[PDB]
């Protein structure tokens, strides 16, 4: 698994691979690992699928629940805290192998400066969180490969589209070096999924845009 | 890893993938796992990379050693026995994680009927061997996928070329389902290696022929 | 054990073998592993026999329970969630050798496009589920053999009968390679069971069509075996 | 695995199934488990395949080795003792999972009464042996089913052919109840192998004869 | 990690490095480990990030909670006891690898002599506390190097400014000998954080001030 | 520790960091980890220092020993085999926490094409070796960061100087992400060491050249 | 750690060292280990710092709590029992390494004979207590050294001042032989603390008096 | 234990504390840990006393043995290697708890520049050695304190006497923070021992010079 997230001027993008495995066996090729959790946030999760999925589903319900009860959404800091508490609650199970780690991306409508209102937050198994300041982050078995790739490509990020391209290329580098991360599948037409979030909210990136970027990356390296 | 071998009218073909890993990490993309061990035999090995390479190397030396000392090569049965003894000798080390399992393919110049002189032999960790009679075999983490694929494609094998095509497609199916087996890499131009053996001896299959077959398999599935 | 499920234009079919074992011993030859759980869904279970039967029985009760209480059946997504929660609830027991894994097949009456309303969903021990979209799935010790077989035969599925045939052939290939899966028993007349589900609902497939399909698969392999050889050599002859 | 042996008036018959497995997986369908070890004896072996084959191969060499060195074959009791010593020698390996148990069938040319010169001997992991006196014996995971079947069918053995039939039916019952034992495979035409030994020596039973008995048992149960 | 604290005439200073690691990997470069917990106290924490952060957050809430309920802030001794009880409460978890150890610095408004009203308190895993009487203390994997450095530099601490400079140099020595403690990062412009507390209260030291001190220390040792 | 090696047109460069640690403690700042082992080869080693230093020293003696005894140096393949055998010989100790892994760089004087005569070989704990074909390799705790960095920078390598620059930058990237790898120390004036090998032999890269490259990388990133 | 207590005509004195350690490291030099727990009692504690401090603090609160609620202080026997019960309550934690052992010294206002109203009570991990009647006692890693020293010096105790001198010299002897007990630190001017208790109540001994005695002991041994 | 060594213009000095312990108990106050091992070298050892003494004794014999046999002393590099091999030989025992680590100080008569001919070499449990390049080193439980102290005082070393003073002060700081290292004992008149080595050879520093330095350090800190 590999999930990446990066900030660009005016927003944030999060993308994830489609592979699921059982030991060495490829058991899934179209899993979606990045979810829009509310109008301004997306959650990507690595680790045990059952827990990962529950986290994303319960977390979206909890965010909207607060909103309906209180009339206003939680502040970004409050959203982070709720995710952290949810991860912390799974600590015992995690020690027993049901370990799941989310990566949170969002756009803070209340931030002072809009161009930098993008947010990336990582979490550890005990519920510790860290608001990323370096511009990008990644979780999963291919995360180190992805991060070392973004380290070299990040300077090319100037807007949402160059942001998305660097994210897809980082996932491509993760797949190139980590057999547990799925690369673009040209035969079946399956590609990484991605969410972009800016002042207008969180939106799924259309598969055809990702397909085009992936094919370009492949062609480019083919020579 | 996946190494396959299958028999076709007049000979045998053995093909192997190119991937090496360390845990989930892809650590190699061009490893050669199939070796010509003498004029009429090829060995493909799965398992611990260090042990596999050493088995193939020592085994070829042992075969030629006998030939130079005695003036004639070992009978095919003798070749099988030496490889089995070599595997048996690694049993202790294997239980400690140094396990390697070879797959042997050959053409028996002394067999009565030439069209069926092809031989495929598999081995277990204790040195047990079995001369295959169903037409094909495979070893490695992708072997079950490869064998289930060849079970459906084998009736198409009628000569060396259709044999080669089915072998490459079996490796393609193994890579499709086993993350530890490498599929054809069109970006880097790296494909499975293969050896064909018939009455004229063992010869490495040129990469261009495999690339061709691989692209046709991919085109067909898209 | 092997349970398979596959989608065909307009529906879905699920079929299961009949073997039960205790170690190497064959302890049962007529176990039924595929259940109609409601009018539009079937459940096939692999693993610990005791837990498997209980999951199917309790799940059917839970689906009907909701229907009687609320006046309407659960949406397909809700059916999936309930089965996932039930599996998750057995996680402790499963880590202690009581593990069971279900495979769910259904027809979604509320799906937009009827020809593809067929649904196949797999589950892992922790309750994780995945709606299958490659057309087929299988669970049990013979599942890898069944899936590799279906991978090569799936392009032949064009309707319910060809789908049934392919499912039976996949079970046949699983039994051919997995000693824990039972093949067709011609001496006793026992064959895999199957359920077909389409817009008119889930129905058990009659034993006689499955028996016919099975003998046809066997005669066909018998013929191919004689036609074939080992790179030219034939080591056995039928007599 | 299931190997059976039974005495009939004037000789003995030994038959074995063809299945090899690795966990639940069927890894082989034509394995031969019964060997003619010398002119008057056959050995069938169950357990670890590597070791089983070595035993049979080494044992035949040892019997013929004695014969060439001393000019005469070992007495039947001496043949038993050598086999026992070979099994005992594998005891450490066996406790480590490489356990193989042979079943020995023979015809004693030096026995006083020819009609009963047939011999069946079983062995345990420590090298203990027992000359069977009840008429039949079996080894392997399906042995209990085979023995209970022979217990009911043994009164039908009156000569070599009815003995061969009972042995095949015992293997059929073992496969019917033990998933590790292979039944007759009508699709592939593969059947249990058998060896018959009488005053004229040990001979392999032709496959066609076993196929016919197998079909009659199946028809009869159908 | 290294957190240092030292008393100077009239107050106290606490400074912390910015590194977070996962095994040998540097996983963070801008973590803040020193928090102002109330108007007159600061808490620096080493160990498990998740527990560390939760300690500081809950501790700040608990101190203000008492103040709002009772109308007056807790005495300094009461503040120490509350932190000790919180640490003790994590002992079972700590034995499971979730260990966190705080270092408390404060200014006691009720102390008789103002020049020495500065306070430094250390804590062990069982909730034991000790009010430091030798002028400085440190916690974390680089604490012994920091303390041995302050032992030689402490006589130079005559006021809050030289106290801040020494604190920075002790952290510099900790980073020089402990790979788990981060040194000043001149390329990215990231430096240790610090808090100064005197009769006017606790205040964050501006990063620019720390950067100047760090550059000066670096120039000096260069020759 | 991080040691990197990369091929450039006409040769090869190997560079290593200078840090040694004991747990979290920095215990050394000027360790040299890259050695010229003969006129055309360099060895860099990661792992337990006592064993690493021993391996480089013993290996250079072995290479020269052969040369003096036989009158000619070992072929490159033979040099690889000797290093592999030495590593294999330490396996028991390595499972005991004494593990050391070398990285070998060389220039093959007997290679057909001089521009590509550069060689990079990696080794695993069991003595398995692999001649690298992707152009670069790295060993040590910072190796993955270094390899990911070189993957993006490798296309800039057109000669020995750009090759050296990319190697230093890879080490810089390794130190930026791995606390166990030492970055350039501007205060003390200590920098990574490097060896360049081309048709004229292996020569140590002067510290001043490395220092200029390091400063340029630092200025570039700030 | 070392805490000593001894009876003198008319009262009792308790004194403790100032060292705290973490393994071999000296982590503290001014810890106070002897507390006045009520007007007529002092408690000194050895073992886990966290537990010892909590024992002294909770115990003082419990004694005064009883006094305020009931209007009169607990009898000396009651005070002993409360401390024993508190120690017993820590048993589980103590078996887990959180072990602390108190030493209690007091003056019993209700005793018949005032010259001997001094009391010293020791405690074990399970809450067992013992009223010491031999004149002195000590707890901590240096206690055996302190007791053997007091055994030889005790006959010199004739009043409060000589009692104080013997206590300080016993702590001196403990520090002389036990690296975990701190000696008088002349450089920093830190000395053992002490509490004296007689008919007028418990009072802290001024540091200057202890420093004086310590200097005299050192002069004497020089 | 703490043993320090530092280079000064023209030579080197090595000094060690005098304490030996058994658990928390001080079991010795006058142990000598620094030995002159030949005319130009001194060895200081920490760890298990039995093994430490054996090392110093055996090593001095080995150095002189070579000299008598070959007519010339070993080069400094050879002396290092011999000590390393001796340490490596104790690795199995060290794992079992008999761990001893030497620190080597010497003056290399064959060095090009005399003012810097001083040498300091440290060793790890596996026999790994490192020629110190930053001016000083220390071994033992108080070594980190001693090194952090020398890091601040080293710029004061300008000759043999200031180097000896700084070495004594570093040992004083080690004793101040490590209960296992002995400080100057003014009551008994026992101080750290030291060896100075320059072009004229290794000589023991007279106790009176060390006593004066120690008393001055103590008064200074008072
Ligand atoms: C990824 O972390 C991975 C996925 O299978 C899993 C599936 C769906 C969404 C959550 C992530 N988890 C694992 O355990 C695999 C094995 C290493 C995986 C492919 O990495
Ligand atoms: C295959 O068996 C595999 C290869 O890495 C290895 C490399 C070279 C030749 C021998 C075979 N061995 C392993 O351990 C991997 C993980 C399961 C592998 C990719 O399958
Ligand atoms: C299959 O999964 C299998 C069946 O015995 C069992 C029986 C009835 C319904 C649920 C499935 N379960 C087992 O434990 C056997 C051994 C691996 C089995 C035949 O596979
Ligand atoms: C039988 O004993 C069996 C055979 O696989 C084996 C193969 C060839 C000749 C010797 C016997 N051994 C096993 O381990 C299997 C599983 C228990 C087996 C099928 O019973
Ligand atoms: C420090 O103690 C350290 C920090 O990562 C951690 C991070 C943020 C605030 C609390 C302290 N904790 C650890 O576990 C690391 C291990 C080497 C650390 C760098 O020392
Ligand atoms: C590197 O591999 C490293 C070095 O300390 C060591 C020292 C000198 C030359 C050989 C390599 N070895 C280790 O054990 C450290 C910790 C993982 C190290 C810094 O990486
Ligand atoms: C003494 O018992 C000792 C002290 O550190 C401790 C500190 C303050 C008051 C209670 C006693 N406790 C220990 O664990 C040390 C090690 C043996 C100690 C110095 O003896
Ligand atoms: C020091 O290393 C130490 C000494 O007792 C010992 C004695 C004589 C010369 C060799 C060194 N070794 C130990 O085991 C003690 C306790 C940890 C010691 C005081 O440190």
């Amino acid at each position: 698994t590999t999930i990446v997230a990066l900030k660009y001027p005016g927003g944030v993008v999060m993308a994830g691979d489609r592979r699921s495995t059982q030991g060495n066996m490829i058991s899934g090729r179209d899993v979606r690992k990045v979810y829009i959790t509310d109008d301004y946030t997306a959650t990507g999760i690595a680790g045990t699928a059952a827990v990962a999925v529950e986290f994303a589903r319960l977390y979206a319900v909890e965010l909207e629940h607060y909103e309906k009860l209180e009339g206003v959404p939680l502040t970004f800091a409050g959203k982070i805290n709720r995710l952290a508490i949810m991860v912390r609650g799974n600590l015992a199970a995690a020690m027993q192998g049901l370990l799941a780690l989310p990566l949170l991306a969002g756009y803070d409508i209340h931030a002072s400066d809009p161009q930098s209102a993008g947010r990336i937050v990582s979490f550890d198994a005990a519920g510790g969180w860290n608001i990323e300041e370096e511009g990008y982050q990644a979780v999963g078995s291919g995360s180190l490969f992805a991060k070392s790739s973004m380290k070299k490509l990040y300077s090319q990020v100037t807007d949402g589209d160059s942001g998305l391209r660097v994210a897809v290329e980082a996932l491509y580098d993760a797949a190139d070096d980590d057999s547990a991360t799925g690369g673009p599948d040209l035969v079946r037409g399956i590609f990484p999924t991605a969410v972009i979030i800016d002042a207008d909210g969180a939106v799924d990136v259309p598969e055809s845009r990702i397909a085009e970027l992936a094919r370009a990356i492949i062609e480019s390296r083919s020579g």
